[PDB]
């Protein structure tokens, strides 16, 4: 069949509000893994077809098909006979159907967790960003328009938003955060780990009994023209095993099945592998970034200090103290706002706050 | 087939108005259990397929299929013959089809009850929150916008909303609540119990005649590579039993059926198990939280007292009395509002109410 | 079947905002390759049909069809017998099904990368264009309307937008760009390479074991009336190979299959080939363009200097210094704005900025 | 089946903005050729049916059908036997299936190119019309309404739009166009050629080995009652050729197929032929028109000069100089505007521009 | 099946703007012929069914059905045997399937041409009506509303629209029309011819070899109870002819087919015939109308002169001269406006124009 659902994509793909760089890779991740997870268990709506000899009446075929699909399957390169017992026949054993389609659902779930962690934790801090972001935001969106406030613009920031935030610090700083930075950087480590664990669940997918994969090995095989059966691995054609019961007991036999899926799974696994391990490496640099921010922190002030390097007319107040009274949570939320609302406005914001900060 | 219904999700998933933390897990719960409950009895629209010998004309196959699906089924690892009588054959007996799809409907229903309890009970108290929440809410939403009220903002709260609530206390406090807190904390205990009972209904699902499950045992089996039949448990292939009637009486026989569902049910039961018992443990801490709030209550005042720790200019009125006249219902609804409307505004609210409170 | 999806087209096809010339060929590219990539693996929803002799019961036909489709196929012109062994039979070997449908997905992905590169990199520069573009943009859209500002128009630019940008340079020029031009021209080289690599992946598609293609050779064959089999190449009718297993081991045979797809693939490959290699040559001239801009750069100033060649009344300020203090990032963003917003307005912009530039 | 898509039609059929006479025939062309191109490869969703003798089991019929459809077909009038070898049998050879459905896609593409050429080239000139057209346009649309400007109308044009254009000439005329006319007339020649080439691709469709067609010959045959087979040409019933392989090698035979399509293709080819060659002849007169405009050019001024033949009160300024300073690009864009916006307004425009033109 | 498309009807059926009497019969025509043209080639989605003797395996039936449908068919009243050769058998020969469904498409096309002619030609005149119609139109629509202009209404017309038109005459009358009337009346003759030609293409449909039809003959037969076969004409049951090829050459035979369509075609042909020849006779009177307008023309002035027969207060200006300076194009466009906008307003228009006409 053919079907396409846009609104389900647009919903999470956009509606949760943040631009946060390369953390949106958690989003786009969850999308890819979610979709492919589904479309695979879609059964291409012919999961697997099999060969059965000719006297079965076709209501056995529609059986032996399933029975093959559930009870295990395996492979042999072809012409070895089968030998006997279980040993040489079942050595090379491929069933991942018990794994792929669901383990991806689990995947996407574990890429969407860390956000939920974040919102929960930042809610623990008692000081919400999201409210602030929207508030100062549509502030800027609207008043930006009007001609009136440009030369007045600075004082406008001085009155309306700047005090709002600063109060936010008043109420908040009493309750359980100077520490929000550390909460955050926890969320970024936790993120990076989660990614890695995912990667390792790929390589340990298939099974640690029968080898494992990583991309340019496999490609560098395919590109060597090693096909599949003559790799000995990634089979497209298998020999299924099957049973009956009569007064003679086990009564078993083999029927060789064509295998369609295996063309998919080892079409994508390459791609999905590149793309994950990418998501790891890009998601770790952002992880240590906030430690290298958190330990040093004397050169953290840079950008903020740098905003006071434009500083029209430079009225009075010194900084080092001013940074001191502000040291923790503000220093962060500033970076956040500058990130969402962009560069130019947040300058206006800070240069306001320094000015009106007096009693604190 | 393929079908997806968004509006049914968005409806309860959002439209009932509250942000209440981790109580929305009752919501998302009801979603998951509801959906899976349905999609399972969807019959993947091939419930179970069976093997029958070859002279049945295919209008018996479409019978013996059902008949197998209703009358019991069972399992044996394979090669034991069957022995005889009923004993060794029917020992290992798996039918949960009579349970899963409906018992989940019951599940979701019992996660949605406790809300209905709450709204009913809080309606018994005679003092509604929801009205207040919306009222003070869109108050803040609108007037927040306008530039006019900032330096005036405080007095604005003083007039419009603050009196409104306070009157709410006037009418209410005459009728059947100082006690609303205790009502609430009942609802949270009741909640936690309900969750637990649900868990136990999982472990007691399947049946207390044949073992029971809990997750990392099962996984820690699968990850041991114990497959299913060689676990002896969670079978994917069964031996169905069947009857006719002729002048010779019982006239019975066996036909081995493939079983598709059992790949689902023991794909999800793991996940659903983690996720429930999670929902329990996160829903209990919130349960005792309101006892540790309700017994102590002298350090309950903390946050509220803490709001009067900003307190511009601190005009006159003392607190301890002021908390005394307010002791019960207000002390709560304050926390509620601060929870929904966020931190900064509710401060404005309280610091108003203290001020205008005179005659009471 | 018949189905057509517009919104998926319009979405990326338009919604990402830029008019950038002939870089939108990356867009339209991604469209074509995306669509054809899909519609081919649509299986014209009869992938391939085969001939099998007459005693197969039709549940083998529905097998041998697939089995042919996965295990390799090949061609021979017809009447050579088959000879024997593997040599003369399998010499002329055509299976690209393992390639085309997916390798196109990869294609489109690699044409959409370079944008993502660009937005990421220009975000590294800390100075965003997009904000500016929209801002100055709807500036012009709205105020253009009103009659009031025409004779006043110039001063209007002087106040509202011009200062806005200039500040943008203030904040930005402190942080990590004078260099944005070089970033950009990297993105254009990278672009051109990517295109070329794509072309070469075409010619190396099929396989470097069996010849390769380029368009007017093939056409210039077809137009010679060389058909296909009597080209010896691009076969429409193949001889599939097939196996069983009995006590006699390999037990193999051949069945000649009709091949429908090959009429598609060698209907389009021509077209797609022209259109790619086009996209290369048009995308390289634009590549060196920004080097010939970046090295010289003394005649880069031309257009900008040329705007100050209209210059009402020519108040005072000299240029060469004025260009000097502006040298890098501005010089570019000017070209950008003139590109998006068109010619006439950006003149107004620059001629404003020169005027108000004083302290810097 | 039955399906109809309007929005795809309306989209290009309207949304690209211009009224340009008889150049919209490029548009309506692309429509017709596009649609018929598709609906033909729709396979009337029975491409061709064939006769095969009676022992084929119907999974060969569904083969020999295709195999006939790909490997060539041919015709003989009926009763000649077949003779032998390949000569007299395959002389009269009709397969155009390898051509029609795709070569039309190519067609429509080549009628849509010349626009893209135009927009690209006119963008090279640096002076955009489209902006101007919309601008002056909705100018006229809105202010036309208001009663205020009628007696004032002239001066209104004097201020708002007229200066806007004139500035457009200031910025533009510095950069790479006095020449836009020649660019344009190139686009019209190029257009006319493209059309002709299309025609010739019709007549050379079918093949230059077996005759060729032009309409009133064919009709003038049909209207003579020459049917088809007794034309010897345009067959509706063919004798397909077919192969097997057994130990005896080529093993070939013939099966006569009914042919449905050929009723379509030679139903439309007539119509499509008239309509193309029309589009040529109407598109050439417009081609030389702009040479007869470009060489003479002294009588080009006519219309424009004629507008200054109404000229309220005729203040001062002479013309011949005035045309001289305006000579090139303006002279054109005037004609354009008068074409889109109609006759009456553009008069107002010019008669404004003459007046305010002073310094230039 | 069942399907109904409204928007395709409403689109041309309304959206092209004019009320022009009985010229809209060109519109409704194009509708009827278009629809029936389509629904007939819809194949009632069983085109024709045939009788074949009993040993054909049903994949010949699905052949001989088509083959009958393409190669000719014929009729005989029944019991004549067949005689022999081709003479007495094939004398009475009915195949119009090669004609009806497409020749109707051609029909509708030729009823829609004359409009396109008109718009093209009236565009040649350089003076557009449509603009005027819309302009003066929504003039009247809006200002009609307002109470203010009633006693002032006349002067309102005097200022706003009336001058607008008159200017239209200024610009236009310089360029290539006093003659627009003659252009128009050409379009009406051309119209009438086209209609007639259509009629004659009906009567010459079927074929001029076998009789021809006109309505009340046929009806006056049916109403005589002449049925069909015992008319000898309009057969519902035919004897199809058919071939094979074996070593014995032509090998031909006959199979009698039921014929469903012929119940349709000779259900509608009656109706469609009445309705066409109607459209002719009503479309000719309107044709000569504009000659009897164009030659006389002294009594053409009637209506216009008659408007100046109400003429409040009759200020000064004479008419005969006034008509003289206006003689041609205006005299027409007046009739047009009065036709679209109705009677009462256009009076206001003319009585304005006479008044303000001075210098001309």
């Amino acid at each position: 069949a053919i079907n396409s659902v846009n609104a389900l994509i647009s919903r999470v793909f956009v509606q949760p509000k943040g631009d946060l760089a390369d953390r949106l890779n958690s989003r786009v991740t969850v999308v890819i893994l979610a979709v492919s997870s589904a479309l695979l268990l879609s059964s291409h709506f012919d999961p697997i077809t099999c060969w059965t000899p000719a006297q079965f009446n076709a209501q056995w075929v529609n059986f032996v098909n399933q029975y093959c699909f559930v009870h295990g399957t395996y492979f042999v390169p072809l012409d070895q006979q089968l030998a006997f017992e279980e040993e040489e026949r079942t050595k090379v054993s491929i069933q991942y159907y018990q794994w792929v389609p669901y383990v991806f659902a689990l995947q996407a779930f574990l890429f969407y967790i860390p956000r939920f962690i974040w919102k929960a934790m930042i809610a623990y801090s008692g000081y919400d960003l999201a409210a602030a972001v929207k508030y100062v935001d549509r502030f800027w969106s609207e008043n930006r328009d009007k001609d009136d406030k440009f030369k007045t613009r600075l004082a406008a920031f001085e009155g309306r938003p700047s005090v709002y935030i600063w109060d936010g610090i008043r109420l908040a700083r009493k309750k359980r955060s100077r520490n929000m930075a550390l909460f955050y950087t926890l969320s970024t480590v936790w993120q990076a780990v989660n990614a890695w664990i995912q990667f390792y669940i790929l390589t340990q997918l298939l099974d640690s009994s029968i080898y494992t994969l990583w991309g340019p090995s496999i490609l560098g095989d395919l590109l060597q023209g090693n096909d599949w059966q003559t790799t000995g691995h990634f089979p497209r054609i298998v020999h299924c095993d099957f049973n009956r019961r009569r007064p003679a007991s086990v009564q078993l036999d083999t029927v060789l099945c064509v295998l369609t899926l295996n063309i998919y799974y080892e079409k994508l696994f390459i791609f999905l592998w590149f793309w994950l391990v990418f998501v790891a490496v890009v998601s770790t640099v952002n992880c240590f970034k906030w430690i290298y921010y958190l330990c040093n922190k004397t050169k953290a002030q840079k950008t903020i200090k740098n905003y006071l390097s434009t500083a029209p007319i430079k009225s009075t107040i010194s900084d080092d103290q001013f940074f001191s009274a502000l040291g923790e949570d503000g220093l962060f939320i500033m970076d956040q706002m500058a990130l969402n609302l962009g560069d130019i406005p947040a300058s206006y914001l800070t240069i306001s706050m320094r000015n009106i900060c007096q009693d604190f």
